[PDB]
């Protein structure tokens, strides 16, 4: 069997009197009063080893250095005084034996402090990625990775109970000139032919519904050669799922219970069900964003129809006027800060006014007095508040003041805590291109109520699509799919997408619909983004074991790197 | 919630009297005396629907064709005569409503037979792949993928219980060597730069032991550009795992318990523990193969010294001869078949001879009668058998006859049953190629030599044992692994022996070698071939039967048309062009 009797960090007072054998890394050494104290570290935490002058281990204990790997043997004793910052804090190990298994160079950054419950100084992320195997020794990184394990196991447990079948889908598949750019893989035996990495399992998982598997899931790797962001890697992980014979309601309710199960089991957090839902239109109107942050209020209010008889032409003639009431008298600097946030979001400007006991003061206060009663009933502003207004096209005014609202939260120091999920539903199927564009993929079903509006009034057609939002971040997205090939053809005909282009991009899938596809729909979570939010991480790199840096490269291995020209000649390709 | 009240295949006589809502595919339609009988299919199986002329459902039922998708409502009744071939066979649904959710044209091959409990005609595999989404409707294919699901879930339950941390490793990286070519990915922003797809997560899981995670696993996708074979796909799946502070035995016992759990939970099969073990030497000495098939006997016997003083120079001069006593009298055409498979395995020839009541019968029975009493004691070949022989070097003799042994099982109709696992252990650090007569290495260069053999690394490399092990099932390699090198000095020492200078060390493994200098713990691990295991668990002829959307035997994808060209514009954006012949 194993030589170690316990994980080092698992020793408690219940083990006093036992002889133990431990293996781990030297976190830190301390010489105090002729005793040698060694913090022994493994993944379950630190335990204090003590070498006494009489002990056979005494000389060895004096020469060991941080990060050396050792095997220790001794007796579990109570500490004279416990250290409550360690779960092993009541006990220590009186060393009888100490053996060196590997020496270690001094690491380029410290990894010992987190294991003592001390704050850790921020290190260069580029240095952390270069020595990622050392960065992953830190307690916070192991907690992230172990939480990610617990989340995926919880997903498996739940979806297996609900009758879902995990199916693994191809990584080498068809290159399509649609969507984001594909990562390509050269096919050695016929130069000029390429596989592509999958942007998502979408077509495969729909084909699994055509195959009658009823319900599917996969922890799926997705590859998109696009520009990067703090929650955006060249390859990332989705929880991908698809069900048959469902309506929007069935997909949402399943995902709510799954998410509640995940948070309960992996974080010990209780999520109230059901999640709140807002139409896309409601979200834009009340928050100015299709991914609202519900951790604070400060909703936007449409006050356009209060100023149709006003002398203030910029309010009076505007298509929309959005108002926001902040519970604090702002600095003129702060107002100008918010004005700049509004202008950066296409707004013509940001009007403002202070609310007093009997009226308004400053900014556009003069033009607000005539409608004071209605303006206060619509905004519910109180004496002391600041009123912020953006006037213009309806979508511009909403989005500008929604960004202003987000910035206002920071400038007011609002405590934003917990996990606030919501569904955004009833997205528009289409959007005009300065033609007609869709959101994500063209297999999203139109609302059956809106079918006649496809050709008569396309911009008003609702899709059966939904986004899952957590604390103002898009953690998931899906839809009910088109399963009638005659309706899919009708959507393509409306999109101007010719039959030759359909067969080139989607021919094998469109043929599949001719053999009886069931009603079906699904979703994919951004699993890295969820875990980042679950851990309060500033970037999804904190929840990926070996990510790329924010520039798409890997400082650890050096990829991407050149290859010998003989390796590239074998593929029949050459650098231009 | 769902309109559906039950899965179609789940209805039983206990449901008689209930009104049900079902959704699924029309497996078959039969018309009889005005009634319309629809076998409704979903993933749980078939149930008969009955549409009566008087029903509101009837007009719709008249339109329905095979593979149409319908929603059905009605009352469960007993059938006047049950169908004992069906789980729902005692009952039927008297339809009150029927709605078509999707029409369907006739499939290019039938999917209905297996749901009825009837044998299925073999269809062209290239056609099944072009329409894989229809092929996956068959009961057999669904059984395979749901078994694949249960195996992975069982793996997660066991290893999570044992404290392993699942960690996902990169696919756009620099690759570890496992014996194949790398699949490359052009880096768009600087032509001439490439990613590699990982042949395995080898170096990442070792770095995870450097990171102190103690024990890791991953259901890992691996990518290898190598020659085609029905047991290998260009991209395939491993159960990959690694452990810290372990010896060989620790890794072997954990894997035995894991495999026993998988078979119990997914197949209801008990596997006796522990698995038998054979050294690499003992495996080939007795079976002429490092992946022995233990489902039958016919072991190889060493008859070397019994020819030191005879006239047959082939048997006297050879480094070894071995014998196999097939309990039957082979035909002259059968011995030619075995000779072909023997000579195909670089054998000098297949010496043969029957055995009668006291003497022999032809072949090399001339040089065989001199030692009829001594050799018969070794082989124990009752009269009526045949005796096959190979003469030559040690490795060539066993391998050639061991290959004949395997063919003999097929030509003799041996009933080989069940699941026979074994560990093959104590592989040499180097394996000698016969053709290229050079020192290859089977397992990757991070495999640790046996610590007692470290002085032989410089004095006598071919005597060095490796701390490696292969898991074998029914003559098939389902897993392989080793204890690794954690000392940076020793790892460089083993690189320089394998023909890798300091320059190549830094370029290919510099980052990993430096990691070893920060306190790497003892570690070791293994990886299963998950597709291979599943193919064996289902009795499938190839791993394509247990992969949802595999490539064909030629490595292409007929469902989607991959691999395919890409526009000239997309190609030049990568700063690459195809070389002209
Ligand atoms: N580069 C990136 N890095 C990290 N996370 C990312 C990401 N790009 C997207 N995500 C995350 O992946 C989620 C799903 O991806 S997706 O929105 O592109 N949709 C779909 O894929 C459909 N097929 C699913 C369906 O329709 O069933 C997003 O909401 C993000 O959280
Ligand atoms: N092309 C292919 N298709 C399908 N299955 C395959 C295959 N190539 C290999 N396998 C299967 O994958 C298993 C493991 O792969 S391997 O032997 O290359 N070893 C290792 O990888 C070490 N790193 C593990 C370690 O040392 O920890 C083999 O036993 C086969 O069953």
């Amino acid at each position: 069997g194993m030589r170690r009797t316990h994980y080092a960090g698992s020793l408690r007072e219940t083990h006093v009197g036992e002889e133990v054998v431990l293996e781990g890394w030297v976190n830190r050494r301390r010489d105090l009063g002729g005793l040698i104290f060694l913090d022994l570290r493994d993944r379950e935490g630190l335990v204090q080893l003590v070498a006494h002058p009489a002990s056979p281990a005494y000389a060895t204990a004096e020469r060991v250095r941080p990060e050396w790997v050792v095997r220790a043997k001794g007796l579990v004793r109570l500490r004279p005084e416990p250290n409550p910052r360690l779960a092993t804090g009541r006990v220590e190990v009186e060393l009888s034996a100490l053996e060196v298994l590997a020496e270690a160079k001094t690491p380029p950054f410290p990894v010992d402090a987190g294991w003592r419950g001390e704050e850790e100084k921020e290190a260069s992320e580029e240095l952390r990625l270069k020595y990622r195997y050392l960065d992953l020794r830190r307690r916070r990184m192991q907690e992230n990775l172990r939480l990610r394990h617990r989340v995926i196991k919880a997903i498996w447990d739940f979806l297996d109970r609900e009758g879902f079948v995990q199916v693994e889908t191809p990584f080498l598949t068809k290159s399509t000139p649609e969507g984001a750019r594909d990562f390509l893989v050269p096919y050695r035996h016929e130069p000029g032919l390429f596989y592509a990495l999958p942007q998502s399992p979408q077509l495969f998982k729909q084909m699994l519904m055509v195959a009658g598997l009823d319900r599917y899931f996969q922890i799926a790797r997705c590859f998109r050669d696009e520009d990067l962001r703090a929650d955006r890697q060249p390859d990332f992980t989705q929880l991908d799922l698809e069900m048959s014979f469902v309506e929007v309601e069935d997909v949402l309710e399943l995902n709510e219970r799954l998410m509640a199960h995940v948070f309960r089991e992996a974080l010990g957090v209780e999520l109230p069900l059901p999640f709140p839902r807002l139409s896309y239109e409601e979200a834009m109107e009340r928050y100015g964003s299709d991914k609202p942050d519900l951790r604070f209020g400060l909703e936007l209010k449409e006050v356009g129809p209060l100023f149709r008889q006003s002398g203030f032409r910029v309010f009076q003639e505007a298509e929309s006027v959005k108002a926001l009431a902040l519970p604090k008298a702002l600095s003129r600097k702060e107002v100008a800060e918010l004005e700049e946030v509004a202008k950066r979001h296409k707004a013509q400007g940001l009007a403002w006014a202070r609310v007093e006991e009997g009226g308004f003061s400053g900014g556009v206060a003069k033009f607000l007095e005539p409608v004071r009663e209605a303006l206060l009933q619509a905004t519910e502003a109180r004496p002391g508040d600041t009123l912020l207004f953006v006037a213009g096209p309806r979508k511009v005014a909403a989005t500008a003041l929604g960004a202003v609202r987000l910035r206002a939260a920071d400038l007011l120091g609002l405590k934003r805590e917990g996990f606030r999920f919501l569904w955004v539903v009833d997205f528009p199927l289409l959007e005009w291109d300065e033609a007609w564009t869709y959101m994500h993929h063209p297999f999203t079903s139109p609302h059956p109520e809106d079918l006649p509006l496809l050709e008569k009034d396309p911009g008003r057609v609702r899709a059966l699509a939904y986004d899952l939002v957590l604390n103002g971040v898009e953690v998931g997205g899906g839809s009910i799919r088109i399963h009638d090939p005659r309706l899919q053809a009708r959507v393509f005909r409306l999109l101007g997408i010719g039959e030759e282009e359909q067969r080139e991009k989607f021919g094998f899938f469109l043929e599949a619909l001719e053999y009886g596809a069931p009603p079906h729909g699904g979703i994919a979570w951004g699993l890295d983004r969820l875990l980042a939010l679950m851990t309060g991480s500033p970037s999804i790199r904190e929840v990926i074991a070996f990510p790329k840096n924010k520039e798409g490269k890997d400082p650890l291995t050096g990829a991407p790197s050149p290859v010998p020209e003989e390796q590239l000649r074998e593929l029949g390709l050459m650098v231009v």
